[PDB]
């Protein structure tokens, strides 16, 4: 009923950002969210209710999983899957204000901060998850697959890791360093609410990639970060 | 390869594939739709090309598929979510025209929607269970129902789609697609992948009709029959 009531008295404007304290791709959101200036409110779904079983959800996300978000101002338009709703939203930044912020005006470095972007939700995210699922909620043990899952997501950081260092190396022919053009983008964000979990399946970025966690450190200290992993 | 790279073209595009991978199809049947002129290297994972140093310079993720954008000084991009928007987006730029795509940021992110969740909630869970139906060392039937499991969710997330959509057009048979009544690239990227699901035991014919019906519309079109 709580998600109904919602759903019969929408705001006209801002946007209601569906997630769990749980989801990392909703603090993903909701970080990308805090940088723009857009101003929103959050559900968290109690899927012990089976809240994400609710039609009114399904209807905004069809997939019953989050992030979803509702962007009021657009006639309630829903967006689900956090990398959308990363494109919409630096997208209407920029179509708003005519400045590219977290993003580029420049097509080759949009295909660049894309590339970034499916990566961390095609092959950083799932495998995360399959290792976190297999080390710990799994029907039963198996090594095997921890192991494959585990070692894929550090091969995955060792990625970042090798980028980060060329882009270093770059500039040198501790000073901040991102994926592209030399700026903060959605690309370099998308990955820090995960970088706050590998922990949990035995990585220690810290340690194991240096450039990681200098980068997930400046990224760290900024009050729109701060922010939205308070909210 | 190595020649490759010192005698790179001027205009058109090279797209890194592999027979087996329905990502590099992807592309080719996008690129095709586009009337982009393309050229498919090919690479043999026996010689570990993919692993190369000029390779790993177009795709530090070291897979396929990748594509070098030579009107644009050799652009590399990689991840084929991000190489199919940088098609729509360049056709759309040059002729005015969003084949495949749109010009409402509407329609833009349900369009995006479908591709991300093709490219992380779809792609992922087939490949997850093919390599426990058939390549880990180990044969277990929970890690393969995990995944055979989700794969028919997401189907099913797609069937009910299309179903709605059927479900509005009668108001009788026509093709029905994810977003605005118009093919784009988001009915596209399911379809390599949708040839490939009965490889773990799944049968759209049966379990999914729209789908099917979908598929098959997609798989009628001579700009996919060649890319294929
Ligand atoms: N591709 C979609 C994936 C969304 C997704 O995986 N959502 C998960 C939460 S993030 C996965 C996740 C949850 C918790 C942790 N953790 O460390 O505690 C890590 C990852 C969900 O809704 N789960 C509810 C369910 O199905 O029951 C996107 O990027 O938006
Ligand atoms: N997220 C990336 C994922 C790319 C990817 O997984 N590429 C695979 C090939 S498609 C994976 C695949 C192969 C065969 C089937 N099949 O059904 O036969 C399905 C999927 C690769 O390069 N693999 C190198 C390797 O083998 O190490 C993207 O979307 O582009």
């Amino acid at each position: 009923s709580r998600i109904t009531k919602f759903f019969q008295e929408q705001p006209l404007e801002g946007y209601t950002l569906f997630s769990h304290r749980s989801a990392p791709n909703g603090f993903k959101v909701a970080i990308v969210l805090s940088e723009l200036g857009f101003h929103y409110n959050t559900i968290f779904l109690d899927f012990n209710l089976g809240e994400h079983r609710a039609p009114e959800f399904v209807s905004v996300n069809p997939n019953a999983r989050v992030p979803a978000l509702i962007d009021h101002g657009m006639d309630n338009l829903s967006i689900w899957e956090s990398g959308a709703i990363l494109l919409h939203l630096v997208n209407k930044y920029y179509k708003e204000t005519g400045n590219p912020l977290l993003w580029s005006d420049d097509l080759a470095d949009q295909s660049q901060i894309n590339a970034w972007l499916f990566f961390q939700t095609s092959g950083h995210a799932p495998m995360i998850g399959q290792a976190l699922h297999f080390r710990y909620f799994h029907s039963q043990k198996i090594a095997s697959a921890v192991e494959r899952y585990t070692d894929e997501v550090r091969r995955v950081y060792g990625v970042v890791e090798m980028a980060l260092a060329e882009r270093r190396e770059a500039l040198v022919m501790d000073y901040p360093v991102w994926l592209v053009g030399d700026k903060l983008t959605i690309a370099d964000l998308a990955f820090v609410p995960w970088n706050n979990v590998v922990d949990r399946i035995g990585i220690n970025i810290k340690i194991e990639f240096p450039e990681v966690y200098k980068w997930t450190k400046h990224m760290m200290r900024r009050p729109a970060v701060i922010k939205a992993l308070r909210g």
